């Protein structure tokens, strides 16, 4: 019936009857940046940690594995160390909607650090998987400094604080640690949103795509990923809409629908 | 002095103060029904795992190992499937929990699936090593329900794929796949939990184990068990309480004092 | 039909057709004598490292801990360096082999140095977590008889040298270090041994727990321990020989079963 | 009349020594480039470092190896055959054999590069076993040690029967039941009439103590950067220590014997 299109749900951001945005964003937009993804079978990496005869392949994220055997966490993190990579439309797509005034908050399970890189302030961020910013020792339990592990990162060694070795860990969360404080928002959060938006994630790995029915069932939910997945295969609503396809593609023909072309185009060159 | 024991659990629950009660359970919940456990000798699935010579116990959920020689994992799947065995009292306790609204989810290692026998539905459960209420084509990796299965492995006979001829294995966890789905489901759940009970595992299998570490530090930790095994024995809490002896004898003295002793005797009947 | 009992094996070794013993021992031998255990729920030496913040147990073997924190390990020592406990009927009776001359080589997992105290020669044994016996700074790495080191372990100094002025340390095995030369002895003992003894241990530490399988298949293995552990569980041959209950009662049987009581009674008064 | 290596060679040249037994070590592989992962500072030490492994050994324990066999797969590619040759104490070995003079070459190398020289397999002890065989640790499929050679950048894991799994090279780990071969320990030594100890720091067991298993009346001879094991601590009146540079010390030992211009030929020949 009177059901929502991409035309729709632009005007609402328009007609800005549509000011509280919560964002899902995995890696959907950070592959065209040129980010690897250990998960994709044939990534350079895939094959490098599938070298590693692992358990389960995620282990690389698991603290008592880590205390014992170290290098494989390692390998990812070269491969996605901040330093060596540019956000993109879609992550400077998000930094409009926060300068608008449109954005509650960004939900990412990226580790690339783009999102903070293309100027979304960090109270904007919940990074429900960490940060490589930040680091600590595993014996002495303090350090941080972020950047300073890195070159470390770059010569294939495994980053030692001065004082026990103590292989330094970068502030990825992992299996045994205590999580993110920071994480219990989802609480406020995803009720507040009068707008859902879902950018180039799989909803495959939990709670992000458990959170996608926290929000109210008058709320839209926006799907811009390669196919439709999750619960909006699964549990879709009434004003469910999907640009099933491109992401790159999916933010531009949005970002035309609002107007925004210019404006981006402008931050794309300003910001690069 | 007000400090923490089996009564002030009880006392708890029953004022309604803990209503988001988190339950991690292993083996020691499933060898009450009478299972096998092939892990420790005299299990007569050891005698009979013994037609098969093998390095490991483990080696039973390798790939490679099931590559050749699927019969023993088959043969401790035979002895596994749903059928044989029927849930017992800490089954039925946990199901109570539901019924009054008090399970926020059930983490479970086991994989005989009398947790679902029991009546607790699958959205309250993290299966934590598989099901085998499922299955998948190692070659076609076409998924199967676990009843195109039963027929064969309930006849000494290696189950194979009808689209391709590739061996089927039940979605039994195995090394080298990745972790379930739904293990992140705990991000979300831990730390809204207001009570953790930890019944009948080792705590040695992780990141399983790890889990414990993810409720907020003022929430009780109730474990029953024989002895005070994983971080309930390294870094103990405050307000963790460890009722040590057999499983069942644990959580019948729990029941009492909850006052639940005819409640779960009549569902208990009703339900056998 | 002669299959073989504790029995059997006692009448092999006064026929003299088992003369060359290989043996391994364990924690459990040096229990009986009062040793604390540093990884047992709730001991003396246990709580005093736990009241530490260590992430594990075995991070007082762990380098880096030991360069942040060391008085966790020495505090251990200063409970286990020799003079303490005495050696018991375990130790005697493996000091009886030797005298009466079957002894082909001690192996051990002991760090309490009670199988030399017992009148076993430094020769005779292999002492694979290493000893107290000698000492070695941790930057220059200059050598110290253990006396040296053991004036200021009871003045519960921190000891070092005139070189570093650096932290000296017992020649106790940390992770990182090369395992004892002597461990390699193995490889012309136990294929020359024609019997092999394991006593009190859990045969759970690698590479310790994998010369089980060095003896030819020929050679009766026998193992006194509360339960049927290692590669005697899962790999057991035609001629092994379960003792399984205490130790010190498994060794007394088999000490009566050899008729060497009068002896066992005068060589202990003697040393006591 | 007390031993040097001109009365060594002599003993040679007269045959009155005709029942050599040698034991060689790291030191007779790195005048051909192969690294040793025990030497500090070395290339395998320190990408060996970068994985924490418990003790710098483990990478030849069984059960380590199931859980992470990458740190041992490094130093395979590091020493696997086909990256060396040969140098000159391989081929002094390998005139001791065809002058008929060899009783048994004892080594702790993994390089394979005595049997390259041309020492036959039964004058041989591959104390730490061989890369010219490799076993599927699910399935005991038998491979030549070239199947995997190509993989030898990563990592090996095969078809076959019960495998699908990781192939093993035939290095001895611990966990493994130990070479049926070096049983001949229990004849070789105690029937040599002279010992050849070649660029080993008889660091590793058991060579150390098969040194004392000679005959007190047979000279030891070590040619070895320095003075070690039994020899120093435990010195007989027959023994000789050319001490310095092993290469150099063969090159020495080879004028004393007259046989400088054979090796030229043979080295020649062989390269
Ligand atoms: C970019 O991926 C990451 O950094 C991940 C990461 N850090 N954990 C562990 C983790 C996340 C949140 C938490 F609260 C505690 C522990 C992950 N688990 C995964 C499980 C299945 C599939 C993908 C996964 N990916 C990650
Ligand atoms: C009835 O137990 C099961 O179903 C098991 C199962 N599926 N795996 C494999 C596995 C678990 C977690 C992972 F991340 C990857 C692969 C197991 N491993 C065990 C290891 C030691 C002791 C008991 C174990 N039990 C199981
Ligand atoms: C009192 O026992 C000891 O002296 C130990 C000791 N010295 N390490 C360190 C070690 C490092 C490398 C290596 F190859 C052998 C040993 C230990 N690890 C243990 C780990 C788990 C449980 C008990 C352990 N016990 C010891
Ligand atoms: C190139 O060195 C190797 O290949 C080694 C190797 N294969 N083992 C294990 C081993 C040898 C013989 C046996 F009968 C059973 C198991 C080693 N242990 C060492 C211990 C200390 C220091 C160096 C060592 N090196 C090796
Ligand atoms: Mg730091
Ligand atoms: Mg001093
Ligand atoms: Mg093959
Ligand atoms: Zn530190
Ligand atoms: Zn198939
Ligand atoms: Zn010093
Ligand atoms: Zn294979």
């Amino acid at each position: 019936k009177g059901k929502l299109s991409l035309q729709d749900v632009a005007e609402l951001i328009r007609a800005r009857a549509c000011q509280r945005v919560v964002v899902m964003v995995g890696a959907g937009i950070s592959t065209p940046s040129g980010i690897p993804d250990f998960r994709s079978p044939g990534s350079g990496l895939y094959s490098n940690l599938q070298q590693y005869d692992l358990p389960y392949p995620e282990a690389i994220f698991e603290l008592p594995f880590f205390f014992h055997n170290p290098k494989p966490f390692f390998t990812l993190a070269k491969e996605l160390y901040p330093g060596n990579y540019k956000p993109n439309v879609t992550h400077y797509f998000l930094r409009l909607l926060h300068d608008k005034g449109l954005l509650l908050r960004l939900y990412t399970q990226n580790i690339d650090g783009l999102e903070r890189v293309s100027g979304i302030p960090a109270s904007k961020l919940v990074e429900a998987h960490g940060t490589f910013a930040s680091a600590t020792c595993t014996v002495c339990q303090r350090p941080f400094p972020g950047e300073d592990i890195r070159a470390d990162v770059m010569a294939d060694r495994v980053p030692r604080c001065p004082v026990c070795t103590g292989v330094v860990k970068p502030d990825i969360v992992f299996f045994g640690e205590p999580l993110p404080q920071r994480f219990l928002l989802h609480v406020v959060d995803f009720p507040m949103a009068d707008l859902l938006l879902i950018l180039g994630t799989s909803l495959e790995v939990e709670p992000f795509a458990s959170l996608t029915e926290a929000v109210r069932s008058s709320v839209p939910r926006l799907l811009i990923n390669r196919d439709l997945v999750g619960p909006l295969a699964w549990h879709p609503r009434s004003r469910d809409v999907a640009q099933l396809g491109d992401v790159v593609h999916g933010v531009e023909s949005l970002v035309e629908l609002l107007g925004w072309t210019e404006e981006m185009r402008d931050l794309v060159q300003r910001e690069t």
